[PDB]
């Protein structure tokens, strides 16, 4: 089963992204394809897929950026009928935006099928221009035309997957207590998690005794990731992952606060020092306590 | 002993209070008697008291706005010597910023003897007057004289302080964990505590699923109280009090975040909803985490 959260939806047969046109929230605006650039946000190319209750396997799409719904027109089941977005819920009973998602006969891409229709998200004529037709087409579940086939990549992580990455990692204390504040966390790029530091002017923060200090830091660059999320983003239910650390060193005489983000592969955490913008495996202090 | 921390001096004769004039950091700002609001930040009258180590019961006292020092001018013990704000350091040698303050013969206000003069500053004439003369004058340890009593109002807490106000308070679940950032906290009076609310925009920031739901109003006015406390004083070696809380309800299957802050009196907590600004005694969860 495709599990709730967030994709960037690439057709298996070209790349190209399942595109908002110019991340509109206007009714009607075109869902098209469009080429993307990895480990970037790709702005108006990610979908918050939330599962329906006692309806096996299917979503609402929501695109992270308009918060409006991928939608087959007037539910036709006519191929070629137009895939745009339009305003919704994330429970809504009405079929034209609900989308049973399974695996292709691939394995590793799926299928997205109108509940309502049974005609499928299509990338007309596997064309990989920008702003090629998305449109509902006839077909089949077992076929290989990888016009109807998409790689979910799964740019989000749950809570419980944030917690695996930290029990991972080396660098936690024996006291360690981690505190979880969300469900679903958009994992960030380093380049935009660097983008953020920047844009909330820690760079130019100098250092002082208690006043602004290393926790003054830390807590800061949480803020400013969090006012990022509500700032950028139109859907709701879910957040940005930042956290906080405490830490203490080798000697256990000094602690240290700082944030930690996520690899790409989602399966490690990166400490951040707030301070000078640094990445590190090893910040020289093993955490005894975080929230995210 | 007077403990270190940030103290109101205000004479035991008339209500002025020891004011640095114009909060200027100009080497030679008079020092003089001023009149002050109760419950308010006394921008240019807050002293952070430095103790010295192996030199009993004497200390820098520094302007927590200007960031410079109590100074007796050219540390003479001549009767009528200017004090001012002068630049210096929290552990100077320089006596002319050195301090022995100890209590009065009436056992609640203290008399300030300079270590190198060994003469006691004195509210000249006792003038109630805006901008009356403080100066270094002749006298001894055990006079009532009320020009050379003051009352040293304590306005921080250390952090045992803040743990003892917390464990005090009823609505402490039994798995809570408390976590420490700093050591000693300016206690804000709530009209301050709510205007950095107000110039923080928490007010106008809507509740959103995740995005932006209780933990990021409750992180976000602690990163605003931060900010306030490097961007307001120029002194060094305390922090501004402001408490993050998760909370458990009495039903055990809901959680919120929330702040608190200490009463005038700084024996208890209060909680703060940074979604409404309300203060409360009760706010329908029992905190299992904080950090401050
Ligand atoms: C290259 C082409 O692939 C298949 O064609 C696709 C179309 O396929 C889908 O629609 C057709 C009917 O037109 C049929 O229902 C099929 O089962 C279904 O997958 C469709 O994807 C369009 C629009 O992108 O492009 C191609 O026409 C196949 O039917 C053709 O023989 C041929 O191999
Ligand atoms: C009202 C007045 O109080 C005492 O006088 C103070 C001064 O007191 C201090 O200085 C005097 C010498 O001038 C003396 O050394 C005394 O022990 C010491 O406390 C002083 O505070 C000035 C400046 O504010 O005001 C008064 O003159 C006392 O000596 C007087 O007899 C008289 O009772
Ligand atoms: C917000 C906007 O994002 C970029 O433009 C988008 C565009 O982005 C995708 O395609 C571009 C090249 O056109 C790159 O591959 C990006 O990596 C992709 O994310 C599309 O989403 C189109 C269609 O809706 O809209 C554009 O606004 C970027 O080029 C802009 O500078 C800007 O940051
Ligand atoms: C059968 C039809 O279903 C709904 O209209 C859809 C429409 O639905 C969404 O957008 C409308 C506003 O245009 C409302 O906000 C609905 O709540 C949304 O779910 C879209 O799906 C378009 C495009 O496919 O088709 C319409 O038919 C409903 O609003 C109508 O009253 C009617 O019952
Ligand atoms: C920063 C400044 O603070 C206030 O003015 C100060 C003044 O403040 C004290 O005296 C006033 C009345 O003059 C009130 O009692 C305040 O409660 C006191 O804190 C003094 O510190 C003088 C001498 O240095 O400087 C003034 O700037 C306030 O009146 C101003 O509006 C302003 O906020
Ligand atoms: C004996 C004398 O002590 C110092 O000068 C003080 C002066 O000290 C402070 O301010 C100066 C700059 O004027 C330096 O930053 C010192 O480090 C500070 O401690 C003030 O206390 C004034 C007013 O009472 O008196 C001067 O005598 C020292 O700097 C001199 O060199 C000299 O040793
Ligand atoms: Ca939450
Ligand atoms: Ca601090
Ligand atoms: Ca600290
Ligand atoms: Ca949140
Ligand atoms: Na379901
Ligand atoms: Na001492
Ligand atoms: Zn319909
Ligand atoms: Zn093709
Ligand atoms: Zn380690
Ligand atoms: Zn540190
Ligand atoms: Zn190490
Ligand atoms: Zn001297
Ligand atoms: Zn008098
Ligand atoms: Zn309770
Ligand atoms: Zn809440
Ligand atoms: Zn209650």
């Amino acid at each position: 089963s495709l599990r709730r959260g967030i994709y960037h939806i690439e057709n298996a047969g070209v790349p190209s992204a399942i595109d908002l046109k110019d991340g509109s929230s206007s009714d009607g605006t075109p869902i098209v394809g469009w080429q993307f650039t990895p480990d970037t946000i790709n702005w108006h190319q990610l979908w918050l897929a939330e599962p329906i209750p006692n309806v096996a396997d299917t979503f609402t799409l929501c695109n992270l950026f308009s918060g409006t719904y991928m939608d087959l027109y007037n539910g036709s089941s006519e191929a070629g009928t137009a895939v745009n977005g339009w305003q919704g819920t994330a429970f809504t009973t009405n079929p034209h935006q609900l989308w049973t998602i399974k695996k292709s006969s691939d394995g590793t891409s799926y299928k997205i099928q109108n509940y309502g229709s049974k005609t499928f998200v299509d990338l007309v004529n596997g064309d990989s221009s920008d702003g090629a037709k998305i449109a509902g087409w006839t077909g089949t579940w077992d076929e290989g035309n990888p016009h109807q086939k998409w790689y979910f990549n799964r740019m989000s992580v749950s809570s419980a997957e944030a917690q695996a990455a930290i029990a991972r990692n080396p660098h936690i204390h024996g006291t360690y207590r981690g505190y979880i504040l969300d469900g679903e966390y958009l994992v960030l790029p380093n380049a935009t998690f660097t983008q953020i530091w920047k844009d909330s002017g820690l760079p130019g923060s100098k250092w002082r005794e208690q006043i602004y200090d290393c926790d003054d830091f830390a807590i800061a660059m949480k803020a400013a990731v969090g006012k990022w999320g509500a700032d950028s983003w139109k859907a709701n239910g879910f957040a940005i992952f930042c956290g906080v650390m405490l830490g203490v060193n080798k000697a256990g005489d000094a602690a240290h606060a700082y944030n930690f983000t996520l690899t790409k592969d989602h399966a490690d955490i990166v400490f951040f020092e707030p301070q000078n913008g640094g990445y590190l495996n090893d910040i020289g202090y093993d955490s005894y306590m975080a929230f995210y």
